[PDB]
RNA sequence: ACUGAAACUGUAGUAGAACCAAUCGGGGUCGUCAAUA
């Protein structure tokens, strides 16, 4: 099944990216923004550089250069499990448990976590 | 019912001044998929 409602619609759009140069929200002037649907773009305020690493033997060479740890799943997130990535208020209040999967993106009042 | 002759369209003059190839972005991470019996 297809739940009814796009999770798109179901953020606000205030909390959309930036369309426009007026709505810049504060990360859009401290960060910077690009508008990703048209013109308008705005150099951010905060510019990190000079990274240095203190330690010179900071990496773990576990044990010899050809050793490697086999590194877990790291899946895809799948936002089709709406109990966890659907919001039963545009608050960002879990849905309710119990409820059938038809629940997830199924109200407009519903929100995004 | 006696051709005028002779005469450099040339001389001077910087396609140039101003303009940031640039703005935003963690090499990141989980549950789905198939439909019957």
């Amino acid at each position: 099944g297809l739940y009814e409602i796009a999770p798109v619609d179901l953020l606000d759009e205030t909390l959309k990216p930036a369309t426009d140069k007026k709505q810049l929200s504060p990360a859009d002037r401290v960060f910077g923004w690009v508008n990703q649907r048209g013109n308008g773009c705005y150099k951010g305020q905060l510019r990190i550089h000079s990274v240095t690493c203190q330690h010179d033997d900071a990496i773990d060479d576990f044990g010899n250069q050809n050793f490697s740890v086999p590194l877990a799943i790291l899946g895809q997130p799948k936002p089709e499990q709406a109990r966890f990535y659907c919001a039963d208020d545009r608050k960002g209040i879990p849905l309710e448990d119990g409820y059938d999967r038809d629940d997830g993106y199924s109200d407009s009042e519903q929100g995004l976590r």
